[PDB]
């Protein structure tokens, strides 16, 4: 009966699972460690062409927004 979660529940999962912290949002540094996995180091250049914040994280909103 209990409502599953949005087919991005990989995506939530992985991403919250790379955060030990539980802050729900990763650090420049994090999402190097993460899509370092891939050896891409455009990672860098792209979060930091997708920080309009500049906050310096992204939440699990933004990693959302960064998969296509
Ligand atoms: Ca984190
Ligand atoms: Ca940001």
């Amino acid at each position: 009966g209990q409502d599953l979660s949005d087919d991005k529940i990989g995506l939530k999962v992985l991403f919250k699972l790379m955060d030990v912290d539980g802050d729900g949002k990763l650090t420049k540094e994090e999402v190097t460690s993460f899509f370092k996995k891939h050896g891409i180091e455009k990672v860098a250049e792209q979060v930091m062409k997708a920080d309009a914040n500049g906050d310096g994280y992204i939440t699990l909103e933004e990693f959302l927004e960064f998969s296509l």
